[PDB]
DNA sequence: GGAAGCGAAAGTGTCGCAACCCGAGAGAGGAACGATCTCGGGTTGCGACACTTTCGCAACCCTTAATACGTTC
């Protein structure tokens, strides 16, 4: 079903968006960008023909976001985020560790199943695909590592 | 994640020294052997250190990126 629904997004067949997402996790080129004092950091950005998809995916399927969550939110950002803190004498800032590489296909399933928000429900056949869409395998000889980038 | 080279950490084995034991031997005391002391060779315990083994830092960026200027993750 997934498959159809890109396929018609795309104007493709089935066929060939099935057949490209077989090795879609290894089609990233691996890149470094400087950083502001010094050193690089590593990016990952996926290839053109599996952008088009992930957005795609991202179009067809609405997934809840809470309102205290600041960044890639339409017509929101840093303002807004600096504002919500200005009144207050007191701050505490808190950071989390390898945020995106941290996310595998386990947490995002477990997520989908405990959520209380309305959750699009997908059929077992295309949680592999799904997998396939959204998840990077850094490691060429590791299949079962697959992690957000 | 983890190349290649490197060294920290930690466990194990080696080996040389000191202390000890043993029998051999020249020959004090005084006039018959053999007292006392030292040579030379062997054993055993000890501990400092050499040797061995494992771990972990992080090169590379995989065929597969985009290019109006800034900011943030």
């Amino acid at each position: 079903s997934v498959i159809r629904g890109l396929a018609a997004v795309l104007r493709q067949s089935d066929s060939d968006i099935s057949a490209f997402l077989v090795t879609a996790p290894r089609k990233y080129k691996v890149y470094k960008i400087p950083k502001r004092t010094t050193g690089f950091r590593v990016i990952a950005q996926p290839a053109k023909g599996l952008k088009d998809i992930q957005r795609a995916f991202v179009q067809l399927y609405s997934l809840p976001v809470h309102d205290a969550s600041m960044a890639y939110m339409k017509g929101k950002g840093i303002r807004d985020n600096a504002a919500a803190h200005a009144g207050n004498q007191y701050l505490l800032k808190a950071d989390l560790e390898d945020f995106f590489n941290s996310i595998t296909p386990a947490i995002f399933w477990r997520c989908i199943e405990m959520s209380s928000a309305q959750t699009p429900q997908f059929e077992p056949q295309d949680k592999l695909f799904i997998e396939k869409i959204l998840f990077w395998q850094p490691i060429k000889r590791r299949k079962t590592k697959l992690i957000l980038s």
